[PDB]
């Protein structure tokens, strides 16, 4: 995260890392605990990941630097990837992970709720990307989880941008005019989350941007309440 800063334990609960072990250990992307036995995240994330035998979730993690090899994590039996996605800039950027077991929720383990039934014109205007990617675009991936409150900016703002790429009504989008915040490099999977009433829901999943933190160039998630339907029908 660009511009952003950083974040204590307990802060964003629904906020997990994932693991590749292929070939060496490293994070992949973020991601949300949105169910017991399920994360959701984004399907570029596995592009070049062979098979869900080599990933590993971690929750509860503020420092990258807490996992050690005694360090409990979260087997995937399976990577549920959109059949319509193909990269992330043509939208469909959306995967589930169903867990080899259930996360027993605590303190540093919380489900995100997904937007809710009956919220499809709310306007959200306390939103949050959160994540360990880079903070400009030649970076590391962060020790420690930053968190960067970002502005949505309509889909018609949003394709006056990025008149190269078709922006659906499955996109939405989030920057400043003048930029200095965003998403980056190893933030993608990772949650929009919007507090509505109170009430954190899951509205993005980080997927794409031109640069990071460009000005006039906003960062694009996946909306998924467009998305809420296709996850029921799975998580079911
Ligand atoms: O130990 C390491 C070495 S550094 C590292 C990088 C990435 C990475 O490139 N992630 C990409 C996604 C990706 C996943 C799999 C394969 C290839 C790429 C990403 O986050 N991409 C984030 C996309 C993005 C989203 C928004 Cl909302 C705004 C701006 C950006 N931009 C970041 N860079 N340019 N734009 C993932 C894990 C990593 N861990």
């Amino acid at each position: 995260i660009v511009g952003g800063t950083a974040s204590v334990r307990g802060e964003w609960p629904w906020q997990v890392t994932l693991h590749t072990t292929s070939p060496t250990q490293r994070h992949l992307c973020g991601g949300s605990i949105i169910g017991n036995q399920w994360i959701l995240t984004a399907a570029h994330c596995f592009y070049g990941v062979e098979s869900p035998k080599i990933l590993r979730v971690y929750s509860g993690i503020l420092n990258q630097s807490e996992i050690k090899e005694d360090t409990s994590f979260f087997g995937v039996q399976e990577i549920i990837i959109h059949d319509q996605y193909k990269m992330a800039e043509s939208g469909y950027d959306i995967a589930l992970l169903k867990l080899e077991t259930t996360v027993n929720y605590t303190d540093s383990q919380r489900p995100i709720s997904l937007p809710s039934k009956g919220d499809r014109n709310v306007i959200y205007t306390d939103c949050w990307v959160t994540g360990w990617g880079y903070r400009k675009l030649r970076d590391k991936i962060q020790n420690t989880l930053q968190k960067a409150k970002i502005p949505l900016v309509t889909n018609e703002e949003c394709q006056k941008r990025y008149r190269g790429h078709k922006i659906t009504h499955k996109m939405i989008c989030a920057g400043y005019r003048e930029g200095g915040k965003d998403a980056c490099k190893g933030d993608s999977g990772g949650p929009l989350s919007c507090k509505h009433n109170e009430v954190w829901h899951l509205v993005g999943i980080t997927s794409w941007g031109e640069g990071c933190a460009q000005r006039e160039r906003p960062g694009v998630y996946t909306n998924v309440v467009e998305y809420v339907d296709w996850i029921l029908e799975k998580t079911q």
